[PDB]
């Protein structure tokens, strides 16, 4: 009892009885071990997790500066949930709502504060905008006096964050890289909740433009009685276009856009995982604390100048990888990465014509051997045997890193080329 | 341009031109300032926020050791969203699901992995369990074949996390510290989705015991044909009773308990803000990453030993404050803080008979002047003019701190004792 | 024994038996506890102490950069007591004595090393200079040869750091913000040790000028035989005026100024709490280590450039608060805060005419509710009818902080405006 | 202009124009340099200062643990000066006063708080006690009615911290290792202020015992009318004997002892430099904040157990060095270092008989060559050609260090022995 306790006292962390056992799992621990052994046994499995620096499949953030770290450390616990218990965090939250609703061109608020909402993620943002539009539609059309059972929410080919809404909220849904302006309201002639055109969302890489379709909305209000609003689902374009392509018009510069939704952890440099919903004016919405601190710090420290600089760095790397991989092999880029037209990413498939002995699928793993989490994919359609690869570029992926990735690319190209029987490594 | 730039280079933190302006607000910054001045600008706001250590109105956590700090530091970015991209975080997630669904006594899972779900908060947990049992009821009673427009979900007098459900999910809801076992199913005997009795909820203090009502459920199954299940809403109880009062019956030890909901940031020592939902087994449920890792670390480091020691410390200090403030003045404690009956908290009101020259509203202010966020309240009922105070105890509230609070209490007593006109300071 | 000691080893700091007791007080501890639990026990007391950042009643320093911090860390123990054990600390000490005796315009020392002395505080400085000039007077006037029992040291109405001297050093104490040049020596024309006119000491805020009175000393030398020297008690003006207002005559630029006394922790940016005494040259004086080094670091890092920037920032925010609170209510500022005339502070009182339903005593309370230690006072005179408030500004008090104080000021205005029965909350 | 500025921006600390000049001195810096260059130029001269670890001439502290360092760095600003602005530091101050006045055996205070005073150094303590007993001597004498012009304060032969008092406070002073009990009052039969016998003072190494002289005091009270009190000047015995020699009686266990003075930075493990004065009870005294935090932390963390352990470690090292150096050469230890008799130190001279070719003056410098600041001295008496050396032992001087010191001793012994012309290296 005493001697083994003494050994438990003064011992190397790799000499104790506490560690030589397997980790706990299927039951609750009956006793307590030393905190350093627990810390080590946890740290090792996240070592096994992988290297997130080279994970090019994600858009979420990777790096944060020291001051952001200190700020989130200061704000670990306290919440903005209610009013006075922590009064300044809610104030800063309303400040950032003001700043974002300014950046996306809102009408100047009369009383002095904009209308918006911070959210945990983009899904909550989309669901909020959805039931908001549903509420105003039902209210005014009941003012009209006709009954309801068949409300179709148009557009949104593969977005499921809204299909969950339409699947649970009693909503029918009926819907080039995008849909033409006419068929849009061909399916949306009379009855409709809302029109949701994406903007730099994860699945549709490059912008699905709102100016071409707004002319449609206007002239089919002029033609037939139905006047329908919109909601842009800008998961990233909401924090890219106002810096690197300001002229192109997608915000409340148009009349009929009533609400806009974005995520701040993709490209808003906000670490935790956050989202924003912004409404045009009090008339828009119906009847009815750590991430804000880091986002406000980023807003102050960087501003339009620094944000333009960082997003232009990312677009630069995207252009570089595009051109060089283009002269690597027989590729056909669907998504190149120009600031005017899409988010900084490169999605490309093998040439229509030929197979170079090796499928793209099996190049991804020869890259993985080095630690590059570069993903290959197939799209959802009538053709199911064309396969693409996407190398998303983000903050914290410097040009040097792109060069090392391209060198490992080259090495993989040589290995598969020589040993030709690696043609079908993927399922 | 050059001279003031040189001044910008080598300057004290409080001599720069960038600081002497007011903070940003109603618009987006056009340029970028230096990181140090932005860091300070933010830091003094959180200074003005208040002192969270002495904020006794909250139940959420306050302090976390260094190991959990660096561990969450390591896991800041990565998420449990899917299997491949970060494989071990989801593994540890399912591990903690096993741990919890063990701690609340579940049937041993056949394949080897328990059923459950981690969530962002207790609200999502409550909503999820509610929709789940709604699906169960609708599907099976439609296998019976009779129409459904009259679903009354009973119990839960002041919980709004479920009133939001019943407000949006087309659900009518019809409903001593608790209600007697007979009237319970009186309101419920025929049509009913579920019965939700709380357990250590934020407003209700005492355990609303499920054993007395379970015999009721059984014998009105035996009497009338309706067999109705249950769902415990154990926000704080779920992580207290299995350590400091194990014998008391409340989890799946009873047959009809189909699901349990808890919050892990209240008394589960999990920092971020988390929740747990746990289902009995596969038959129950319908057809259709930083919190887990720190909660797993605390599970391993403390276990049953450490957790019992901690919650018993909290119950200890809660008993101490009870007795001493009891013989300070003419008080009537409704919530004392015994481990058998309630969460570690002390809620007391004025004696029914008399007023000691001062309300308990104004005593909160004379406590506040030194930083004690002790909240006074009024209860919800037909009688409005009886006021209470709650001095909730938690981890990180050592006993000498309690004696300090009591000394400041004494000082406030003397002060508003001498100057008797401070009788109606609160609105 | 063995089990409880095992528990003593593996335990959270809030589960240990050692903490669950009250702190020690009325006796010496017989045994020893662990260092972490004592560290926590102490830390929570300083938590309860208050927030020194928002304590505007003090003039002493609040913040110091990391370099001076780790520097005083390196110098924690060593002493400037003598040359033999630590020879360079005394070297830097004599260096900064040179620096100061320069900054206040001394005659160039022949040997190359100025005369002076670093001290622990301003009180010891005042006593030292007083005893020095008393020795001078007694020795020379006994070289004249007439008896000495009637020494009246004039000026210094409310300074007690000199009245302690005059209390036990056998000195008679004889003595429109300041006194006119004639009555000054009216009280003094024959027998007198010295004339002590302050220079923005703690109690008298704005400069009591020595130029107007020096012509007095000169021509009552020319008229009657008595030649009297002086000693400025510049507790703050000694480290403010030579940067932000240099043209004024107040140091040894005048002939009869024999000594100067200042404090280095007020506006000299020296952390510990220090003082300086400086003598004209060797003839004046009678026959008979962490502060210096941090003050030397700040001298080198900032110099005239940095110090000017800093004190001008403080005067800036002091003017801001003046104008804003001036247009808040019906106030009459006695001390505004112009660099030419006073230290950076704003002392104001109620208008002579009317009371706005609330005294300025009770406004300090509703400011305190948020943490602002803004002190209200009563003046010292034959008339106890006026109450004042002083909002002293210092390094570390950014301007956005000032606007935050102003917003809380506004809130207090509204509150005690609506509820009028708060007429006399202060004793 | 611009190119040199960009060079000053991107540059090693040893490539800038700022460093190539020597440090500032005889004047105030006109401009500001970079703070890192200033920090470096300060750091290197402290390098040149010396190594305080091997400075065995001092008794003051050398090392403090991490927690005391963080407490002091937390309190580097706040003061105990006044009651409200920092209320808890003063509370802890009176706590430590209670604990010290308990440790030295005071009568139990009736109200509950002891009488005492914290001070900056020992000098202020001695001066305070002196003026206190002077005041009582005066008031009692006034009641008796005889004039006071010849007050002699006995004892204190080489202490100057009291001779300054007697030099400025109009006090005549008339006064084996100590003076016999009879001659003490032989110089003090009738007129006397006080009797000051040291205890652990720096100059008189080993205790000047109060029990032998107290019988004297009692029986010359019984013999002639004069009843005279005492004051122990225990600069180090005050924090030594109550742990390592409790039975010996020198505190208020005796009646006539009215006050006791000590320093807390020598052996009280208090870093800053502090002192304590303690009075018997209210009847004793006349009619008219960082150090305490660290001393209170030491009191709690260590207590009687830890303090006994550390002082016994120091006495152990003192015994070891004594025996070993006695084995080295022909030495005659005057101060050996036994716990019953004196402070932990070893003072020794050369044997009266012979010179071993080298004096101990010149052995100290051959020790210095390695870094050992071991000092040699001569005493003030009738024969001043005997020379001693003292190796004071303290906390932070472990046995290993004593062994290395002895080895360097041995090496130096050989060098002087061989080269015999090093007879008179000291002045």
């Amino acid at each position: 009892q005493v001697t083994d306790l003494r050994s438990e006292l003064l011992d190397s962390r790799f000499g104790a009885k506490s560690i030589s056992t397997i980790a706990e799992s299927k039951r609750f621990p009956l006793h307590e071990m030393r905190d350093d052994v627990a810390f080590q046994i946890i740290n090792d499995e996240l070592y096994l997790d992988g290297n997130a620096r080279q994970n090019l499949a994600t858009f979420c953030q990777t790096w944060d500066d020291e001051n952001v770290h200190k700020l989130m450390d200061l704000s670990i616990n306290k919440n903005w949930i209610d009013k006075e218990e922590y009064p300044q965090s809610a104030a800063i939250d309303l400040r950032c709502v003001n700043m974002v609703a300014d950046l996306w061109h809102a009408p100047a608020p009369k009383n002095g504060q904009a209308v918006g909402t911070n959210t945990i993620g983009s899904s909550e943002a989309c669901m909020l905008g959805g039931m908001a539009m549903k509420w105003r539609w039902r209210k005014r059309m009941e003012a009209a006096g006709k009954p309801t059972d068949k409300p179709n929410l148009v557009c949104g080919p593969v977005q499921i964050c809204w299909h969950k809404f339409a699947r649970y909220w009693d909503v029918e849904l009926r819907e080039q890289l995008f849909m033409d302006p006419k068929r849009m309201i061909e399916a949306c002639d009379e009855n409709t909740i809302g029109v949701v055109p994406t903007f730099g969302v994860t699945y549709t890489g490059n912008y699905e433009f709102p100016q071409p379709l707004h002319d449609a909305l206007d002239k089919f209000q002029a033609d037939t009685g139905i006047d329908i609003d919109m909601h842009i689902d800008a998961a990233s374009g909401g924090f890219l276009a106002p810096f690197v392509a300001p002229d192109i018009v997608w915000d409340f510069r148009l009349p009929r856009v009533k609400s806009i939704s974005a995520s701040g952890h993709k490209f808003g440099l906000a670490p935790l995982g956050c989202g924003w919903v912004i409404w045009r004016d009090e008339e828009a919405l119906p009847q009815e604390a750590g991430q804000v601190i880091a986002q406000y710090y980023e807003f102050l420290r960087l501003g339009r100048e620094g944000y333009t600089k960082v997003q232009n760095a990312s677009y630069q790397v995207a252009a570089y990888l595009a051109d060089e991989i283009a002269k690597l092999g027989p590729y056909e880029f669907i998504c190149t990465g120009r600031p005017d037209e899409g988010i900084p990413a490169v999605c490309f498939k093998l040439k229509d014509g030929e197979d170079p002995g090796y499928t793209l699928y099996d190049l991804s793993e020869r890259l993985r051997l080095r630690g590059w989490q570069v993903p290959a994919f197939t799209l959802g359609g009538e053709a199911t045997d064309i396969v693409v690869m996407r190398i998303m570029c983000r903050r914290g992926f410097e040009m040097d890193f792109a060069e090392l990735l391209l060198e490992d690319y080259k090495a993989s190209l040589k290995y598969l080329s020589d040993h030709p029987k690696l043609q079908g490594i993927a399922q």
